[PDB]
């Protein structure tokens, strides 16, 4: 067991092993805060996330376990990976803090918002899709893919995060598939493809594709581009609510993408058409997307791995805070560094 040292940073205390030196806030947002640090053991710059109030409620407790489980499972170059997980706690009894350690990338994608070259886009989107392929094959939907959940280093290497930064040391709806806002019962994986579509579009135009002021506005903007649902899509809408609002709207046609994405690489345009289909069953999957001609210079089908099966059974479990806590504690304890 390493030696820990305390340190007040933000308004919070960081009790980290000395192994990690020179902590400095990158900022924070939803569910914790992150410090850049130096890993004296690997010589590598790392990001250290301290979970905020990891066991506040059953919900936080479960969210903390879910993140630890997710992270411990993600073993892919385009997906945030766990270098280390530790807690000051010597025992389950005093376990109330969780620090997750990952590679410091140094930037996220709204950090290039203030138009990329087609080659940069191409490379970034490839990497997103490559990470998504992997994520999706573990039966995991990200559901919140947006620029801030995409960490990029100086080499333009990208890892998908689920904890984006909000405070650095301005809207989530802009990337969400339309179904997520019609509050659909069950989302499929290609909700994430839609967000990629939005992300790609934004990288090529330097403009937020659907900068909806709200969920109604958002949906209005989406339909403006992709046109109202055809009766084939309508057929699949159980929500009499949704179905009502939908077929009452302006019957917009699908725009010509080649015209909206003027002078974009027509390969990119074609991928965007594939990604930004309202009907999620008809959206290109991340795997299919990796094959698309747009990524010919990056696509390698023998190096686009899928994940080991991810045991998501816990998600349906309703447990006591101390059970989530103790399950998280077991996860912290069972953790084995990458080689
Ligand atoms: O990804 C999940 N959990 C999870 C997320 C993170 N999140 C990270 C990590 C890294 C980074 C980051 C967010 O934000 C983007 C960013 C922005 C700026 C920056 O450096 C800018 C400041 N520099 C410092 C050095 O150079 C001079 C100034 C670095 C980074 C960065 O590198 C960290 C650990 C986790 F554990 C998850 C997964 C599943 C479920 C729930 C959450
Ligand atoms: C490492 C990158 C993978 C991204 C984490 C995917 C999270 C998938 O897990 C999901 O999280 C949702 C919100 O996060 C919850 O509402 C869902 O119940 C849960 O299934
Ligand atoms: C104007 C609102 C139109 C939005 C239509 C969203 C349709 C997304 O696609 C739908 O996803 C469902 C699961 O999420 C699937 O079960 C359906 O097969 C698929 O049609």
């Amino acid at each position: 067991r390493p030696t820990f040292y305390r340190q007040e940073l933000n308004k919070t205390i960081w009790e980290v092993p000395e192994r990690y030196q020179n902590l400095s806030p990158v900022g924070s947002g939803a569910y914790g805060s992150v410090c850049a640090a130096f890993d004296t053991k690997t010589g590598l710059r790392v990001a250290v996330k301290k979970l905020s109030r990891p066991f506040q409620s059953i919900i936080h407790a479960k969210r903390t376990y879910r993140e630890l489980r997710l992270l411990k499972h993600m073993k892919h170059e385009n997906v945030i990976g766990l270098l280390d997980v530790f807690t000051p706690a010597r025992s389950l009894e005093e376990f109330n803090d969780v620090y997750l350690v990952t590679h410091l990338m140094g930037a996220d994608l709204n950090n290039i918002v203030k138009k990329l070259t087609d080659d940069h886009v191409q490379f970034l989107i490839y990497q997103i899709l490559r990470g998504l392929k992997y994520i999706h094959s573990a039966d995991i939907i990200h559901r919140d893919l947006k620029p801030s959940n995409l960490a990029v280093n100086e080499d333009c290497e990208l890892k998908i995060l689920d904890f984006g930064l909000a405070r650095h040391t301005v809207a989530t709806r802009w990337y969400r598939a339309p179904e997520i806002m019609l509050n659909w019962m069950h989302y499929n994986q290609t909700v994430d493809i839609w967000s990629v579509g939005c992300i790609m579009a934004e990288l090529l135009t330097g403009r937020t594709l659907f900068p909806g002021t709200d969920h109604i506005d958002q949906l209005k903007l989406i339909l403006r581009l992709v046109g109202t649902p055809g009766a084939e899509l309508l057929k699949k809408i159980s929500s009499e609510s949704a179905r009502n609002y939908i077929q009452s709207l302006t019957q917009m046609p699908k725009m010509n993408f080649a015209n909206v994405f003027i002078g974009a690489n027509p390969l990119a345009v074609d991928l965007l058409e594939k990604m930004l289909v309202l009907d999620s069953d008809k959206r290109i999957t991340a795997a299919q997307a990796l094959a698309h001609a747009y990524f010919a210079q990056y696509h390698d089908p023998d190096d686009e791995p899928v994940a080991d099966p991810y045991d998501q059974s816990f998600e349906s479990r309703d447990l006591l805070i101390d059970e989530w806590k103790s399950l998280t504690y077991d996860e912290v304890i069972s953790f084995v560094p990458p080689p």
